[PDB]
DNA sequence: ATTATGACGCT
DNA sequence: AGCGTCATA
């Protein structure tokens, strides 16, 4: 009743640059507009591996972790950008000089959480207020919403034959349906964080050149989910009414921290498919089941309620450099091992010296992570050790005596079992 | 032989 | 601390 929250106090939005390191390649070479296009890392082993794919190519189902050999066959015309290398290794710098000048015009609106290279949340309530007091009283004119979907609409009752015609008439159902005279509706305050996010992403194409998708709701899980809804190049909003009958047929592996194993275990153990099944349960159930934590997140996730904030933090807290050495490039001596610690070492060095000049910080943990011939899993060690001067020699001996000590060899010369990863990052920043 | 990242939870 | 999970291009 009158006591029960809704989940319905903060606008948040979730803003996604459409196929991103595409993008970044396109604007840097006009013959990929437009096209059937991938980006690539790594040429010699199946024509590369795709990490990116636009959407005229994924219509010829194209997509990322495909071969490039592979992704020819589907579609022969498909063009290809290469990732760079340098010191031996795919280097992601153009990406991460790209993401910094869309995050940077993102924060003019509102603060932001980077949320990955090519995504951000952004909180704005604050904002919504602030417009909403600009308005003062005034309607909202589907004119301002010209990319906007609203989630569940049309409903009930010609031109709704193509999409473009389908948003409008749900857009206009919306719209007819909202109380403008009310600066409390949650409903009026999402629909303005939809006007608000129009012009967020007006700024970011007009100076940037990148298109990008959006959601809008209130809380950051539905927000993620909203983006998703219609991609490229479009936002949608998704209401707290809209909740049930999106949760009703919705995979419950679509929403953001179930795509694994707890969502795995979730649909195993209380034997169902949807997120709108999860209502039926106690909280004191799910607790059972997934824990304290995860039983509590999960019996108000599926009432369209989450309360995990919008952290500002718009610089990544980490700076890692990473190299996989697969099937038969493993590195099975101890010159091997060091040339490349240090290539490693160098391209960290470079980063982190221009991370401290850009950011004022200095990072002061240094983490060694290597696989070893034979282990499934990301990681088989992990060591750190302090990092005290930005210097790749430093760093790359340091490195080396952290894990010399996992060489099964009894010859000095020798490495075994061989290295199939070699991992250094930097971490623990302090203000400078 | 997807690879190169990056955030956060557990004990 | 070191390990595991989940997610990004
Ligand atoms: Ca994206
Ligand atoms: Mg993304
Ligand atoms: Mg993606």
């Amino acid at each position: 009743g009158p006591h029960m929250a809704t989940g319905q106090d903060r606008v948040v939005a979730l803003v996604d640059m459409d196929c991103f390191f595409v993008q970044v390649e396109q604007r840097q070479n006009p013959h990929l507009r437009n096209k059937p296009c991938a980006v690539v890392q790594y040429k010699s082993w199946k024509g590369g591996g795709i990490i990116a794919v636009s959407y005229e190519a994924r219509a010829f189902g194209v997509t990322r972790s495909m071969w490039a050999d592979d992704a020819k066959k589907l579609c022969p015309d498909l063009l290809l950008a290469q990732v760079r290398e340098s010191r031996g290794k795919a280097n992601l710098t153009k990406y991460r000089e790209a993401s910094v000048e869309v995050m940077e015009i993102m924060s003019r609106f509102a603060v932001i959480e980077r949320a990955s290279i090519d995504e951000a949340y952004v909180d704005l309530t604050s904002a919504v207020q602030e417009r909403l007091q600009k308005l003062q009283g005034q309607p909202i004119s589907a004119d301002l919403l010209p990319s906007t979907y609203i989630e569940g609409l049309p409903q009930g009752p010609e031109e709704t034959v193509q999409k473009e015609g389908m948003r409008k008439q749900g857009l206009f159902q919306w719209l007819d349906s909202l109380q403008i005279d009310n600066l409390t509706s949650p409903d009026l305050q999402l629909t303005v964080g939809a006007v608000i996010v129009e012009e967020m992403r007006a700024a970011i194409e007009r100076e940037t050149g990148f298109q990008c998708s959006a959601g809008i709701s209130h809380n950051k899980v539905l927000a993620k989910l909203a983006c998703g809804l219609n991609k490229p190049n479009r936002q949608t909003l998704v209401s707290h009414g809209s909740v049930p009958q999106l949760f009703s047929q919705m995979p419950i592996r679509k929403i953001r921290s179930l795509g694994g194993k707890l969502g795995a275990s979730v649909i195993e153990i209380l034997g169902i498919e949807y997120m709108g099944e999860l209502t039926q349960f106690t909280e004191s159930q799910l607790q059972s089941h997934f824990g304290e934590k995860n039983g509590s997140w999960l019996y108000a996730m599926c009432r369209g309620i989450e309360h995990d904030p919008v952290k500002p933090r718009q610089l990544p807290k980490t700076i890692g450099c990473s190299k996989n050495f697969p099937g038969k490039t493993a590195l099975a001596t101890r010159e091997q091992v060091q040339w490349w610690l240090l290539q490693l070492a160098q391209e960290l060095e470079e980063r982190l010296t221009k991370d401290r000049n850009d950011n004022d910080r200095v990072a002061t943990q240094l983490v060694v992570s290597i696989r070893v011939q034979g282990d499934k899993r990301l990681s088989s060690l992990r060591r750190c050790c302090a990092l005290t001067r930005y210097d790749a020699h430093k760093m790359s001996h340091d490195a080396f005596t952290v894990i010399k000590n996992c060489n099964t060899s009894g010859i000095q010369t020798e490495w075994s079992p061989p290295l199939t990863m070699l991992f250094l990052c930097a971490t623990k920043f302090s203000a400078s």
